[PDB]
């Protein structure tokens, strides 16, 4: 007894192409997410070139249309250079994306009035989303309502930034937001295991009260999306790790969990992972697409996923229940138990697609 | 030929009583503020103990009552443990302060949800002043909104925040800010001289582009107040120094010379160290009560100003133009050229002058 989904999207993943191959390529990556039942990912810009104008842009699209085994957008970044320059190449993006914390000199902001900036600027009807830890969901809250305009909070974390986006709904703010799975099923308790290195990632692993928080306020929860962010083991081994989990392949094994143990309801994960991200991003329907998994196969997730590049893993021992048996994308069979079947390249850019465009006012 | 001014309003000390009365006390401070110019005064809560419940209130009241030789008011602060606690009191303080940046164990705040809470059950009706820097400034303006109520900024010191607050102000939202003479005065440029000790203040020094934008910006700023933060030579240029400058004694001298140099106007002056302070926080008139001041008289600040405790400046060796002569206080000579002629306890709580209440609904 398989249980037939829709195709699942992933608005949150690092495949670093161009410039950290070794670490993923689209290739690798769009095998990762078709494994784990996602057929349309949403790719962040921090690559190097990092994706913050329009050559990069046009190389980053053909690297993906090239590469990609699965359907993609490809988000432009915001940097302090660039305000008021993406116009033209705006509507083929996912959408944009504001690093509010750390970041590479490329996308990093020294001052909100860069932000407002870029809230005055990036066209009205578009995405903007938002890493914007603690504090800064406040801040870039605040900005958004300085503009009259909607933002995303990427990857929440803390009790503190849940309540904040309930407060700000409560009030008919326009902000949604989404979590990533390492925040719903690891917490600082399993730093001892993962290490100091594995254990790097931003926003950081919350105490136990941060994931019981998510957990009981699923209802602000508007997306699950993995931030997949893949490095090689020796990185995250090394002198300074970067942060950051690979997560494509097990996001949805660890929700189907989840939904077995009655933690959440089959629509409430596919609400997340297939009906908010399509609204709020505008992502077109995939014609002839679904996912079909087995709800009873028992497994324990081993020290590395078969796809990622990564090749490693900071959910290695988990027992899960739920696994994905088959991905046909527009018409194809693109993945059975452990092999990829579609080429690099049968992905496309949804941004091109008729159906793909955001609407807009003349 | 004087010029008479009314009695002028500093609504941010650090006066150290109780508990770090090395750096100064109430009598000191409050000499220092009197050769300022200034006739009321309103001390913040980060003493020790610090000022965060009522047995801490009555005894710094005491202290203030028996100390002081100028007016005042006595600030609360805010805890991780006293939201909700301090009705009772509030009304008797000169409002709330809210430390959201670096902090000693008791006014540190660590979730945003805190400072909710505070926002929530601090009396509608009275004053919340914010330590908030940089993107602090707009994540406290968007827990103002959210609780629909105003907030006033404590020293603003960025170009950055400047424009933020001016947005803000733009959108007609109930926010109001305070200016240091710190960061009108000194820059970048001055820590070569200062050194990294006495350099060390919070918010730090800006650049000159900073400095150009909070005066080009005069207009956003509604009060001057001191941040008179005082600590001794000996702790400023120790191994872990702590942040701030003494000001009472050169705030009004510092502020006089820019007037002549036709920078800002008088009026622009009195705006901001009296009738905007004495209606942001409510504070009363006080009878009787003036300040004349030469503006003809050059002189360049010394090593050290006569009345702190602290006996540094970083303004030494600025020259000036603009001093204080003679202050009448409540129908009393307070200060001639150096000398203070009230005692220590000539000063009151204004919160306990019938004017000095507070309006509020049954
Ligand atoms: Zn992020
Ligand atoms: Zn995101
Ligand atoms: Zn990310
Ligand atoms: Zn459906
Ligand atoms: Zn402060
Ligand atoms: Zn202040
Ligand atoms: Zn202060
Ligand atoms: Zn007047």
């Amino acid at each position: 007894k398989l249980v037939r989904l829709p195709g699942l999207i992933d608005v949150h993943v690092h495949l670093r192409e161009p410039g950290g191959t070794h670490k993923e390529d689209f290739a690798s990556g769009t095998a990762a997410a078709l494994a784990g039942g996602i057929t349309m990912v949403c790719a962040m810009p921090n690559t190097r070139p990092p994706i913050i104008d329009a050559p990069a842009l046009a190389l980053a699209q053909k690297l993906a249309e090239a590469g990609a085994r699965c359907d993609f957008a490809l988000f432009l970044g915001a940097s302090s250079e660039n305000a008021g320059t993406l116009g033209t190449v705006a509507g083929s993006a996912a959408g944009l994306k504001l690093y509010l914390n750390e970041t590479f000199s490329e996308l990093r902001l020294d001052s909100v009035v860069q932000w407002m900036e870029h809230f005055e600027t990036w066209p009205s009807h578009l995405p903007i989303v938002a890493h914007a830890e603690q504090q800064t969901v406040a801040a870039v809250l605040m900005v958004a309502q300085l503009t009259q305009r909607s933002v995303h909070i990427c990857h929440v974390a803390r009790k503190e930034e849940i309540l904040l986006i309930k407060a700000a709904k409560a009030r008919g703010l326009p902000v949604t937001c989404e979590v990533a799975p390492h925040h719903l099923f690891l917490s600082h308790d399993d730093l001892e295991r993962l290490g100091p290195g594995k254990g790097e990632v931003r926003p950081e692993l919350g105490s136990r009260q941060d994931v019981e928080a998510l957990w009981e306020n699923m209802a602000v929860i508007d997306c699950f999306a993995s931030d997949h962010a893949p490095h090689t083991l020796e990185e995250k081994c090394g002198s300074r790790p970067p942060p950051g989990f690979p997560g494509l392949e097990t996001m949805l094994p660890l929700l189907l969990t989840a939904v077995s143990e009655g933690r959440l309801s089959l629509d409430d994960l596919l609400q997340r992972l297939h009906h908010n991200p399509r609204r709020i991003f505008h992502l077109p329907p995939q014609e002839d697409t679904y996912v079909e998994v087995d709800l009873e196969h028992e497994w324990t997730i081993p020290s590395h996923m078969p796809f990622s590049k990564a090749h490693w893993t900071p959910f290695e021992g988990q027992k899960v229940k739920g696994t994905v048996r088959r991905v046909v994308l527009r018409g194809e069979v693109a993945y059975i138990d452990g092999q990829v079947l579609v080429p690099p390249g049968y992905g496309q850019d949804v941004r091109k697609w008729p159906q793909g465009a955001v609407p807009q006012l003349p």
